């Protein structure tokens, strides 16, 4: 049988916790594949020294796997940041946030040294675009917001009923034709109300992790 979604999830994430060092302060991302990645991470008794949270759900996990959680406050840096994404390309440059996570997961990953994705095989994409693009926006801002992105081009919806994990709204843009990631990255941020959005340009990844039918493909960014 097709090897399912789910078990090219659990391939990525398992080989994965061979990236991670031991005794450092680490950051966990939010996602599906990551909830593998944490449960992977926990029965492989690497002594991890703390790890810094992305999402209530992800400090959950960690907390049921007896990996210690410290606040991004505590520490100065972190060597490694581990995340999945929703799409990745062949830079290596991601869209993220369909779970709603992306303002604390660039947070996060900003803290680190190095960005490890995992993912399964269909986020491994040509062109960033398809998936649309999460935007959070204070809940003032939000027609102001959704005036200035339909006015870049793209088609902004609401996500109905979804608070973040500051309290703020998402704003999902359909239909962005995206030349220069960076670009539009920092277009992006310049709306006033925006507070972050899910292009991972800047803080693009540094190794990705694909899970396939011939198992976890490591891939640097293409040259
Ligand atoms: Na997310």
């Amino acid at each position: 049988h097709m090897t399912t979604q789910d078990e090219l999830k659990r391939i990525a994430a398992e080989k994965a916790v061979e990236f991670v060092p031991e005794n450092e302060y680490i950051g966990i991302g939010t996602g599906s594949t990551i909830n593998f990645f944490i449960e992977a991470l926990g029965k492989s008794g690497k002594k991890i020294k703390g790890a810094v949270s992305t999402s209530k759900k992800s400090g959950e996990l960690l907390a049921r796997y007896d990996i210690p959680v410290v606040s991004l406050n505590e520490v100065s840096g972190l060597a490694v940041y581990i995340d999945g994404a929703d799409e990745v390309n062949h830079a290596l440059q991601m869209i993220k946030g369909g779970g709603g996570a992306h303002l604390n997961e660039k947070i996060v990953a900003s803290a680190s040294e190095k960005f490890v994705c995992i993912a399964d095989e269909s986020k491994y994409v040509s062109r960033l675009g398809k998936f649309p693009l999460p935007v959070e926006a204070v809940e003032s801002a939000r027609s102001l917001v959704s005036r200035k992105l339909l006015a870049m081009g793209g088609q902004p919806e609401l996500r109905i009923g979804y608070t973040t994990f500051y309290g703020n709204q998402i704003v999902d843009v359909h239909g962005l034709n995206i030349d220069q990631p960076l670009t539009m990255e920092d277009e992006i941020n310049k709306i006033t109300g925006v507070l972050e959005n899910g292009i991972f340009a800047r803080d693009a990844a540094d190794v990705l992790i694909l899970g396939t039918e011939e198992g976890a493909k490591v891939i640097y960014p293409c040259q």
